[PDB]
């Protein structure tokens, strides 16, 4: 189904003038990440659990540098000095010619999630951790980032919406 | 399921002044017609089958005068000295204190239909077939009609549309 498939969500752009710390990406843990949950959260009041994303650097596996993907706890707001590594995250190289996946989670496994005004819920935030470097002649100075996103397994839909 | 139950679509006026043949409400068979598969629609390129539609008439059992609800094929417009009991159709009298469902079937079994540009289909058209009657002192001289619709146990929704 949709729910088995990643999906295209976005893209962005990461360039040798990003420096350490800078953030490049960032998004709430929400039904909106994925287009087909996104359709289907206008129906339902609520819903439950993780979601993945996967970023391909377009690198070609030869520009040097790395990307922090983190996943923020609720009301915790992040700086462009702020450590990320003590929150769950994975590393994403760009020399990496393979997709790089990381699982936003439902952190309050405890009460269903509004689809309406979210509340407290998880950031994803992508942060350069080493600078983007173009080894030799550029003029390609900046490369792109798709993201894509699906459901995890965990994820849910519901209490359908009154109309 | 919400597929099971009746929900709201519209309402509509009928008054003493809506002369026999006037068309008071006018819908193209479509999953629009309905909340939720008004919702599902966007995540789906095509779908199949009947939806029900269910009026209730506000004239506490007391009101003179009927309409009949028909479904009109695809490609015949209807004028207001038009005949349509020659369609399918069912009689709505102002007097009955019930609810009066008819069912738009879908008329081309053969073909999944689109939910986008919607090609060829049938319309459900509401005309005066007795004048209202207020018996007595008005000086309420018109009352309204709900529109409610499910989908019938044929309705679907098929080929998950590239987003």
């Amino acid at each position: 189904t949709w729910r088995t498939n990643f999906y295209y969500n976005d893209v962005f752009t990461w360039s040798v003038a990003d420096a350490p710390g800078s953030i490049l990406y960032t998004v709430q843990h929400s039904p909106q990440n994925n287009p087909f949950t996104a359709v289907l959260s206008q129906m339902y009041a609520g819903w439950a659990g993780g979601m993945q994303f996967r970023f391909i650097v377009a690198g070609s596996g030869v520009f040097g540098g790395r990307l922090v993907a983190a996943v923020i706890p609720p009301g915790i707001e992040i700086g462009p000095g702020l450590e990320v590594r003590q929150f769950p995250h994975v590393v994403i190289d760009a020399r990496s010619l393979e997709p790089v996946t990381i699982t936003m989670p439902d952190l309050r496994p405890n009460m269903y999630h509004p689809t309406g005004d979210p509340g407290l819920v998880p950031t994803l935030v992508l942060s350069v951790y080493n600078n983007l470097i173009n080894p030799f002649g550029g003029s390609t100075n900046a490369i792109q980032v798709t993201v894509e996103t699906r459901p995890s397994d965990d994820f849910e839909f519901v209490m359908i919406r009154a109309p």
